[PDB]
C-alpha cells in the first residue's frame, strides 16, 4: 500500500511498477501553432527565433518553420522582388505549395515528432490565409494563437530590419544597395492585399498579439492559457537597444585548489589577482551604468568588491546544489558514492545530486535571472561554472544534452554582444593563473 | 584586502565594517503611483486589494489609497446618489478636497514611510483630475502607471460586483434593492464626464493598461519597469470564475514520530490513514476537474497516490531547506548550535539557516506556484507546513512576520473559497490523530 521507489537519475518518487505478464506501454496538453503576421522587415523571424530560444531552453519544445527557407528550397535562385507581384500566377502558385508544405511539416512535428510549439513564420497579410490556417489547426486539434508586428515605414528604417533582411542568402550575388532597393519593392508587393488583425470585429474570437511599433504599444486578445500569458509576459521584458553582457566566474577559491565541489570558499591568492585584473578591464571598457550581479556565495561577492561599483546578490546564481557529495573531491565521490558517480557521467543534464540539483533544476532556478537579463542593458554577471553554463547555453541556443560540458574556463569573461538573431561570444582572458575545472564527457 | 563577514540571522557576505571613531549613517528605485481609472462597478477596488496582496507578499511595500474612504471619515452618514451629482456644487469641493488628502498621504507614504507602490483607487474618470495626478507624481519624483477597467453595463450587471459595492458601510441602513437602485444611479452621475484613457493620441506619452470587459482584452501603453510588467503578467493570468483552493500537509510521517525536522521520511500507519480519509473528503466534494500538486519529497506523494487521481510534483513545493540542521530534532538544534536556535526564536522570518533557507527565501521559490493557482480552478495542494504556511499567508494577506506561525495543523483540510475582495477559509479535520508540529512564538 502506497510503494514507491526513487528514480536513480532523477530522483524522483514513482510507484513500484510490478508490470503483470504482458507488460504494456500506453503510447506515446494541447500542442499550439504560434502564427506570426505582418508586412516583411516588421521582425517576425527576430521575434520567432527569440520565443524559440527561449521556449526551448525552459523545456517546451519548439521549432520555427519559416515559410521563405521552404520557397529557396523549390526555387534555385532568386532574382528579384518581380517574383512576390500579386499578378505573378506561377510564383503565387509556388507561394502557396511552399506555405502547404511547411504547414506538412508543422502537423508531423507536433502530432509525431514531441513537438509542443510550431512557429509558422511568414506573412500571413490576408484573412483568406489566416482562416486556411485556422482550419489546419481545428482539424488536428492545435491551438492557434497569432502575433501580429504593426510598424510604420519611418521606424521600420530607423530600427535597421532591412540590414539583416538583405544579409539572406537571396541577396548572395548582390551589393547592398541593390539587395535594399529590391527588398523596398518586395514589402511594397503585399501592402495592397494586407488586412491588419482585427480584434474588435472580424477577429475578435482569436488568441493574439499586436505588436506595435518596435513595442511601444501591445494589443492582447483572449490569453487562453499560461504559455500565451508567458510569451506576452516576455515580449513586454525584451529589447532591441544596443548593450553588452559580460559572463565570468568567481576568482579561483580555495575549494578550487583542492579540487572540491561546492561549498562557500574564500578566493586564493590567484583569486584576489584575477578580482584585480577584472577592475581594470572593467574600468577599460568604459560602459555608461554597468549593472554588477553576483550570487550569494562569498567568493563571487569577494570578486565584485574589488570592482569598487555597487552590486546585486541573487540566490538564484548560486552555484548548483551538490547535497550529500557537497565539499567533496570528484575522487571521494567515485570512491563513496561510485554509483551515483557512473549515472551523472552518463546522463549528466537530467542526473539530481542526492538531496542536491540537476542542470535540469537549475535552468528553473534561472529563467528569473534570463527574464530580468533580457531587461537590462549593460550587466556584468558574477558566477559559477554550472549556473554560467546554463546562461551561455541560453544565450547561444545550445541544446540540454551539450549544456553540461560548455567550456567556462576560471579568469576568463564571455563578452556577449546582440547581432541580427542571437549573440556575438568573444572570450578575454585576463592573464591570471588558476587550476582547469573543466571536465570532457566520458 | 577584500575581507567579508557573514551576516547572523540572513546569512549574507557583507565587508567588514570598520567604522571610523565618528560613525556615519547614509540614511535612509523611484516609487510608483498605480492610477485607476474608470467608473464605478468597473472592479477597480477588486484590482486595487488583489495586486497590494500580491506586491506586499513578493516583498514590494504596497498601500491602497481610496479616495471612498477618505469621504466617508469627512462626511457622516450617506444618504444618496445625490451626493454624486454633477450640480452639487458643494459635495464637489469635499470629494476633490478628500482627493488632494489622499495624496498628501500617498506622499507621506512614499517619500517619509518607506513605502514602493501606492495604489491610488479613484474614478479619476477627466482629464483634468488625471493631469493634476501627474503633476503631482513629477513634482514628487513618483513614476505613474495607470490602470483603467473598460465595462459595457450588460457585462457589470452579469458579472455580480455590485452585489459587493452595495455591500458598502454607505449602504448600512437599506434593503438591498434599494442600495441597488441608489448604485444605479451613482453610476449614471459618472457618464457625462467621463474621458477614457486614449493611447492614440491625448495619452501617448502616459505608462498604462486598459482592462476591457473583465479581462477579454487589453491594451498596454509604454510599459516602463519590471513591476509594470510583473503587474500586466499578474493581470494576464487572474480571473474572476468560481472555484475552490484546497491546502494540505502530506500524512503523518516517520520524522514527524520523532520529532526531526526536513529529511525524506514516508509516511507512518496514522499518516496512511489520513490519506485515504483524505481520498473520500476528495470523493464527497464531488469537484468537475480537480488538479492536485504534491512536493519531489515522499509523504506527500505516498498521500496523492491514494486518491487516485492524475497529480503534478513541484519542486518549488518541497519543504523549507534547514542546511546543516536538516533531520535533527529542535531539542538537538538547540545542543548542538544554541546560537542559530536563539536567532531564528528571535527573527523567524528572516532567519536563514546555515547552507540553508528563510521564509523570505521560500516566497521568492514559491511565486510561479502562487502565479500558475491564480490561473486554475479547482486544486488540492499537498505540501509542508512552512511551504503551507507562505500560501496561506498569500490567500489570507498575512504580514511577513506573522507568515512563520500561522496554524496549519496535520490532518487537516484548508478550504480557500474566493468571497468579495479575499478568500473564505474553512477548516475540515479528517478525523485521524498525529502529533502536533506547531511551535508558538517565544
Ligand atoms: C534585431 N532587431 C529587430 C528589429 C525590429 C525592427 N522592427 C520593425 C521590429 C518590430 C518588432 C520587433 O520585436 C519586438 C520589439 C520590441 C519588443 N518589446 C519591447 O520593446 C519591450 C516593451 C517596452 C519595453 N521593452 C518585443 C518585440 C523587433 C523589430 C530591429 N533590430
Ligand atoms: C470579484 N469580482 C470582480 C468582478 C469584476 C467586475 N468587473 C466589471 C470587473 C472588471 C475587471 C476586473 O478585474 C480583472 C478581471 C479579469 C482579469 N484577467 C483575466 O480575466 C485573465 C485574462 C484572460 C484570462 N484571465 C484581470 C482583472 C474585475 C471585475 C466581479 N467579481
Ligand atoms: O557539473 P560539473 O562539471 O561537475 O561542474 C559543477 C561544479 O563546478 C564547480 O563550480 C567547481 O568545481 C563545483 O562547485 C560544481 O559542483
Ligand atoms: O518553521 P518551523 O516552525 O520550524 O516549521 C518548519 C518545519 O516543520 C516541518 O515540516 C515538520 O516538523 C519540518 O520539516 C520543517 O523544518
Amino acid at each position: 500500500p502506497l510503494e514507491l521507489t526513487q528514480s536513480r537519475v532523477q530522483k524522483i518518487w514513482v510507484p513500484v511498477d510490478h508490470r503483470p505478464s504482458l507488460p504494456r506501454s500506453c503510447g506515446p496538453n494541447s500542442p499550439t501553432v504560434i502564427v506570426m503576421v505582418g508586412l516583411p522587415a516588421r521582425g517576425k523571424t527576430y521575434i520567432s527565433k527569440k520565443l524559440t530560444r527561449y521556449l526551448n531552453w525552459i523545456g517546451v519544445p519548439t521549432k520555427v518553420f519559416n515559410v521563405g527557407e521552404y520557397r529557396r528550397e523549390a526555387v534555385k535562385q532568386y532574382s528579384s522582388y518581380n517574383f512576390f507581384r500579386p499578378d505573378n500566377e506561377e510564383a503565387m502558385k509556388v507561394r502557396k505549395q511552399c506555405a502547404l508544405a511547411a504547414l506538412r511539416d508543422v502537423k508531423s512535428y507536433l502530432a509525431k515528432e514531441g513537438g509542443q510549439i510550431a512557429v509558422f513564420d511568414a506573412t500571413n497579410t490576408t484573412r483568406e490565409r489566416r482562416h486556411m490556417i485556422l482550419h489546419f489547426a481545428k482539424e488536428n486539434d492545435f491551438k492557434a494563437f497569432f502575433i501580429e508586428s504593426v510598424c510604420d515605414d519611418p521606424t521600420v528604417v530607423a530600427s535597421n530590419i532591412m540590414e539583416v533582411k538583405i544579409s539572406s542568402p537571396d541577396y548572395k550575388d548582390c551589393n547592398s544597395a541593390e539587395a535594399m532597393d529590391d527588398f523596398m519593392k518586395r514589402i511594397s508587393c503585399y501592402e495592397a492585399s494586407y488586412q491588419p488583425l482585427d480584434p474588435d470585429k472580424c477577429d475578435r474570437d482569436l488568441s493574439l498579439i499586436k505588436v506595435i511599433d518596435v513595442g511601444r504599444r501591445f494589443l492582447v486578445n483572449r490569453v487562453q492559457d499560461h504559455i500565451q500569458s508567458r510569451i506576452v509576459y516576455y515580449l513586454m521584458n525584451i529589447h532591441v537597444q544596443p548593450r553588452t553582457i559580460y559572463l565570468c566566474r568567481h576568482g579561483e577559491n580555495e575549494h578550487n585548489l583542492q579540487g572540491r565541489i561546492g561549498g562557500d570558499s574564500g578566493l586564493s591568492s590567484r583569486g584576489k589577482k584575477f578580482a584585480s585584473a577584472l577592475s581594470k578591464f572593467v574600468e577599460e571598457q568604459n560602459l555608461k551604468d554597468l549593472r554588477v550581479w553576483t550570487s550569494q556565495l562569498k567568493s563571487t561577492i569577494q570578486t565584485a568588491e574589488a570592482l569598487r561599483l555597487p552590486y546585486e546578490q541573487w540566490k538564484a546564481l548560486n552555484e548548483i546544489d551538490a547535497g550529500v557529495c557537497e565539499e567533496l573531491t570528484y575522487e571521494e565521490i567515485r570512491d563513496t558514492y561510485p554509483e551515483e558517480y557512473a549515472l551523472r557521467e552518463q546522463d549528466k543534464y537530467y542526473y539530481r545530486y542526492p538531496t542536491g540539483e540537476s542542470y535540469q533544476d537549475l535552468v528553473q532556478r534561472l529563467e528569473p535571472v534570463i527574464m530580468e537579463l533580457e531587461r537590462q542593458e549593460n550587466v556584468l554577471v558574477i558566477c559559477h561554472q554550472a549556473v554560467l553554463r546554463c546562461l551561455l547555453a541560453y544565450f547561444l541556443d545550445k541544446s540540454a544534452e551539450e549544456m553540461p560540458y560548455l567550456k567556462c574556463p576560471l579568469h576568463t569573461v564571455l563578452k556577449l554582444t546582440p547581432v541580427a538573431y542571437g549573440c556575438r561570444v568573444e572570450s578575454i582572458y585576463l592573464n591570471v593563473e588558476s587550476v582547469c575545472t573543466h571536465r570532457e564527457r566520458s
